[PDB]
């Protein structure tokens, strides 16, 4: 699978049937339809502990790998019963500014959409909490053009190192902290990983409030390549799954 025109998201359902199932991601958030929530408990976001270790280029986006063995960078509160351990985080991002998030907001794309992926621990490990209603969380972070974002240098300065598909590179004591917004109002909703195996084992939450990045950084992203060394170039561009029908669920707001 991939995201050409010939093994790309329509193609999907072939190897994955779920891709047409009932709680799909991502999905376009109708801001006037969400309906605010009162009973979501605060969100916590605890990453004073994060332990990042490598970085790796998997052939569909980079994704920075966490040491998960301990409750060190956890995700709680919100719609989340228990406590959820960060193990990843990746991006999607366009060929162009105007494409690359996942999600939508009123039918608008961003340039490019961070995930946060966590798992629940009451599952004992991610493979065992992918296979739950429930096991996964990810938080879901858009990017916009406009100013440089500090705590996101480190991430592209490493790109040059992972270029193609299978490459890793050591990322210890990076701090995930340095790419949240201010404000952690946020939608959530019942929905899936976005890439096959396309499993319905995700809360989402998507924060409201942009990050911030640069044309700089963004165009350092599509210097990646798809491909594995000494293969033909694809630039590594326009990996994001578009939006899913909402079917039988309801987005509620945080605010
Ligand atoms: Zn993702």
């Amino acid at each position: 699978w991939g995201y050409g025109k010939h093994n790309g998201p329509e193609h999907w359902h072939k190897d994955f049937p779920i891709a047409k199932g009932e709680r799909q991601s991502p999905v376009d958030i109708d801001t006037h339809t969400a309906k605010y929530d009162p009973s979501l408990k605060p969100l916590s976001v605890s990453y004073d502990q994060a332990t990042s270790l490598r970085i790796l280029n998997n052939g569909h986006a980079f994704n920075v790998e966490f040491d998960d063995s301990q409750d060190k960078a956890v995700l709680k509160g919100g719609p989340l019963d228990g406590t959820y351990r960060l193990i990843q985080f990746h991006f999607h991002w366009g060929s162009l500014d105007g494409q690359g998030s996942e999600h939508t907001v009123d039918k608008k794309k961003y340039a490019a959409e961070l995930h946060l992926v966590h798992w629940n621990t009451k599952y004992g490990d991610f493979g065992k909490a992918v296979q739950q209603p429930d096991g996964l969380a990810v938080l879901g972070i858009f990017l916009k053009v406009g100013s440089a974002k500090p705590g996101l240098q480190k991430v592209v300065d490493v790109l040059d190192s992972i270029k193609t598909k299978g490459k890793s590179a050591d990322f210890t004591n990076f701090d995930p902290r340095g790419l949240l917004p201010e404000s952690l109002d946020y939608w959530t909703y019942p929905g899936s990983l976005t890439t096959p195996p396309l499993l319905e084992c995700v809360t989402w939450i998507v924060l409201k409030e942009p990050i911030s990045v640069s044309s700089e950084q963004v165009l350092k992203f599509r210097k990646l390549n798809f491909n594995g060394e000494g293969e033909p170039e694809e630039l590594m561009v326009d990996n994001w799954r578009p939006a899913q029908p909402l079917k039988n669920r309801q987005i509620k707001a945080s605010f």
